[PDB]
């Protein structure tokens, strides 16, 4: 929909074309994460009680523990249709998305508490990573923090150091621990019934080792680094024990769509000559476009790729009708900026061709030395190698090609708008 | 002041009530922070020097003393009035910010030069944390980095190790540690002299460890993870001494404050309909009330809990007109925009009752299968138990209770205001 | 340019006149970050292979090598002007931004292919740190992670520890190495061909330790802390090993330029009676004056110093034309906000003198305990040393000089803007 042959003259320049992609319906494997690291292999030191560090976790767990059985209590399996009912006079109020996310919670506890079967077997580790084998041949995976410090730095020096030299490395390293897990698990964590709750956060309560859970989970596709940069993947807390410590985490793997008939245009834009002054104009970078409609993009939620873009969702907003407009050739509602700086593009090189401001820099023909001169009532120029092969601007030297359109690009003229403030 | 009834009827659904919190009046203990470690446990390897470690650290803390040093020589004490007399002419400039602290560095410093005469107490020491004890009975706690690693991991080594490997990690360790705190005490601390220096950045200087330190000065407050989450504990510099190389530093713990008839309500935004299309309003999503005034609030700055929102600060900002006759009732004045995305809320819960956009989404009875369907000529459609006990909305099952309210509401109309962009 | 007595008496009050700043042409030197640590120190656990990691890391590495390739492949040496020709029409689309880096590519490459010539040398080594002789005597710097965890933690303990515990260990610290710079290195690295990728960000690839890096390239300037801070210290990759797993950095260490006839004046924001309630002006706070001419500057870019701003840009933006009037003296065309909190500041000291609202706070001369009072007409009371020589505001008691101006200041009146909402 866009006119681009005609937008160039104003300073914007067709630049790289993306595919527009936002996830689907994920799978999903439960891990469980101890918050208390196993020290009997210190109990030569009969000081340590790790009484203070179990108050501290209260104060965190319970407020959590005490939401995530609300809605536990709240929903049943439910008849003309199959599926769960939630009771919304028990909730009293609820948005769309903890709704939706109770009803991932019930089913997904179906599972938890099988896990928790073997809390005395998660309890009795002193791993960093564990797998205990369930009743039905299931693999659960038990990831602990502190158990890397501990077995390595504190255990092997049980007998060098004194007993009260080892408590006070201990006491410390818990402190530092649990400093750490309450920026993300403390009162920031407004409500823990979600299921967009970054993965990369969760990774916290075990140092932010995200790849260690990524190589647990088994998680090998290709393109699972960018799964991970969008931000994804997400987890869920479904089950907290609170006497042994420890949490149940759904962890949820979405997969890519690839929208029909969508992507995202990129413009490159450079300043222009008006009347003798430098401006620049005031289009968004980003543009989305969807069988044939043109909408903004809220490119800052996103990741970037070489040939696509990446969403968690659907970012797509309104777009005016002058804006509209503009994108498709009516130059006069194009608003404008002045130029009171040197740090702004004065050119650009798009479809082998270069597009620029030849009265604010010097251009000059690298075979000839001559100017490449521009008149007061051109914006921009376009240089081809039907011009010049090898263009100096600046002191760069750079080779063209043909101009694929019009032949009359540097003889047409276009109309600007006005002069705005922001 | 807010009509909910009507305010409903274009998306705007009543959500949970919370109390508006505002820090007061604050107590006050002082720490000590030392900035180099004690390595004569290391002295089996006579290359180290730690010289280049004290020259680093001059570069950060003289910039510091020369400000603290001017406005503990501008204020002296008071005579009509009891108080402490600031020197306006000596500082020039100054905004109330700085005078309020210029006080306070006054009064501070007076203990500070006490703390200062236990300097040898100070520097020899090489436990993480230690207590020393004042003339007059009182205790001093001494907060050294680096202790942790030295007496853990290097001094154990001593006779393990090469002394050039020991030199090695020793002056790694250091430069790491410095990297650490130039974050924070270096050219980004712009104005030394103030009371509002977050307590989390300056836990920067011995690891970012803030459970330590709130364990030593000993606050055991059922609320202090929220008073630490919202912003409200800091501190402030109150002495240098550069020969020693240590900070005194004051914390300050306040006393939060409930404001009488003060209170933030919130609002669930979902889509509704207008004319066959979907859109969904601009109204902000926290209002703060005070008495029976509407007004804005930061909310970005506060903590919001349960039933409270706390602030450090009070956030209230003006409200425009026309806001506020959107709010009262004149759903005229209530801004729209358009839907172009798949991902906006549809349906909520509230009262126990669930509001849903029926023409945007499927809604049907599951007591009889039928469609729960609303005309052209409606926004939204409000479902309770006088209708179906259980609606099912997507694929999600709902149980409702009754509305408390007018019983006519589904055969009310509604008027709404013009189609903006942002 | 501006009018400061005027506009103080709508509680703009002149503050601290700072230098403007931008920085110039840098120079350069090259170094080397390896990957892979050396674990032959390990060689007793036979199980250790390193492979997995090895997959790893060309996930990242390759995809960047892609991009250097193709620009190195499009630029060639040049002929009436010297200089390097890039082809235009192998890259298709390019912004002056990577041309531009792509031209200095060029260039450092001419060295990093010699760097590359002790490939062997590079991975013969297993110190944190290491200095490689080149043929022509030249130094090559190589910085390793890893190797200070592993020679201080894991070799040392290789016959008191089990086989599997090392490399448990091991696995787990290299995990936790990738996690961090996949964060930098990753797909967030839309595109290496760059000369301004900041340098506190590629100092990931070594632990963030920053001061190491600057203390190995000998950057001992007395502003080096300012250039680090303004972000005016970067790097580029320039040349990247797959086999060996290392890359080749070229830093970039800027000369800062001070612009003449160029400054930053702020100004200190209290609040003004109008006509009985309190009102603030929105006004920006930093205006940036260039050989007489006003304009916008973005300080949120920037870093204030005590007597400079110091910016890696130019970062001067448009002002309207309402707003030049304002501050040239037209104090009709400076738009006024509502005060509805008590978080305001209602005086500051400038020039040795108190400027003040004296009917929202309470102002009395220490003196003679009197009262001093202005009317309903007046906006702002200024208070001298010809007036009381202390005067206690709030409970804060700040002594005076004599003003320089008008002495008629306290009887003249001034015009005031329309109400706005933001
Ligand atoms: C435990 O600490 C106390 C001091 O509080 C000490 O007297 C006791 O000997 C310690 N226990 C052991 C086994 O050392
Ligand atoms: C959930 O139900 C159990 C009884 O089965 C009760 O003990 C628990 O307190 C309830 N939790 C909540 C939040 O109501
Ligand atoms: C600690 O771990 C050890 C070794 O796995 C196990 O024998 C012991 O039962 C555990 N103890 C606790 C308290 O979990
Ligand atoms: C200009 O470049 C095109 C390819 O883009 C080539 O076919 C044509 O021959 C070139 N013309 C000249 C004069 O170099
Ligand atoms: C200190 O370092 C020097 C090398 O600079 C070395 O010759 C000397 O032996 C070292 N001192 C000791 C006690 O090893
Ligand atoms: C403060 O006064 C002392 C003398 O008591 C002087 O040595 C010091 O330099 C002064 N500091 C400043 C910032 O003026
Ligand atoms: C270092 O600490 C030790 C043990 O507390 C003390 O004996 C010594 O005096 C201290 N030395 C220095 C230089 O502070
Ligand atoms: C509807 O719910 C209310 C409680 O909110 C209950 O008192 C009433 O009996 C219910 N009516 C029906 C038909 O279920
Ligand atoms: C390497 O690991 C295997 C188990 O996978 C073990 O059987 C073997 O003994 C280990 N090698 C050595 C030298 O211990
Ligand atoms: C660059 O040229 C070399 C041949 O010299 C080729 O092997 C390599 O693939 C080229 N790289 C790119 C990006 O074209
Ligand atoms: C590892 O480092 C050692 C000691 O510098 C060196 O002898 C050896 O060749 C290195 N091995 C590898 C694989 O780089
Ligand atoms: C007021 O202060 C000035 C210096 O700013 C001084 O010269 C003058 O004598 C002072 N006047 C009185 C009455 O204190």
């Amino acid at each position: 929909a866009i006119h681009y042959e005609t937008l160039s003259k104003i300073g914007l320049i067709k630049g790289i074309t993306r595919e527009y992609k936002v996830k689907g319906t994920p799978s999903s494997k439960d891990i469980v994460i101890k918050l208390i690291p196993n020290v009997t292999g210190l109990n030569k030191c009969t000081n340590i009680s790790m009484e203070n560090y179990k108050e501290q976790l209260d104060k965190i767990l319970i407020p959590i523990n005490n939401i995530i059985e609300l809605y536990a209590n709240s929903t049943k399996s439910a008849a003309r249709f199959a599926g769960v009912i939630i009771a919304g006079v028990a909730l009293g109020v609820a948005a769309a998305a903890q709704i939706t996310a109770g009803i991932a919670l019930h089913e997904a506890r179906q599972n938890a508490e099988r896990i928790n079967l073997l809390k005395d077997s998660i309890s009795a580790t002193n791993n960093a990573v564990a797998e205990l084998q369930e009743a039905t041949g299931g693999i659960v995976n038990v990831i602990t923090g502190m158990q890397d410090y501990i077995n390595t730095n504190l255990v092997p020096q049980i007998d060098k150091l004194q007993c009260s030299q080892i408590k006070t490395a201990l006491d410390i390293s818990l402190s530092q621990y649990y400093s750490e897990i309450l920026t993300v698990f403390g009162p920031n964590l407004q409500n823990p019934v979600t299921t967009s709750m970054s993965i990369q956060a969760i990774s916290q309560s075990f140092g932010g080792n995200i790849d260690l859970l990524l190589n647990l989970l088994g998680y090998t596709a290709n393109d699972l680094l960018d799964l991970l940069e969008s931000k994804s993947i997400t987890g869920q807390i479904t089950y907290i024990n609170l006497e042994h410590y420890f949490m149940v985490i759904r962890v949820y793997y979405p997969i890519m769509t690839t929208i029909s008939n969508a992507y995202v245009q990129e413009l490159i834009k450079i300043s222009f000559n008006v009347d003798g002054s430098e401006w620049v104009s005031l289009v968004p970078s980003y543009i989305l476009i969807r069988n044939s409609y043109l909408s903004n993009i809220d490119i800052s939620e996103c990741l970037i790729t070489k040939n696509s873009v990446i969403c968690r969702h659907d970012f797509a907003m309104p777009m005016s009708y002058t804006l509209k407009e503009c994108l498709t050739g009516d130059t006069e509602k194009c608003p404008r900026e002045a130029v009171v700086t040197s740090y702004v593009p004065r050119f650009a090189i798009s479809g082998g061709v270069i597009y620029a401001n030849c009265l604010s820099t010097t251009c000059q023909c690298y075979q000839t030395g001559k100017v490449i001169a521009q008149d007061g009532s051109q914006t921009l120029m376009m240089i081809d190698n039907q011009t010049c092969s090898i263009v100096r601007i600046e002191e760069i030297l750079i080779s063209t090609g043909k101009y694929l359109g019009s032949q009359e690009y540097n003889t047409m003229h276009v109309s600007v708008g006005n002069p705005v403030f922001t």
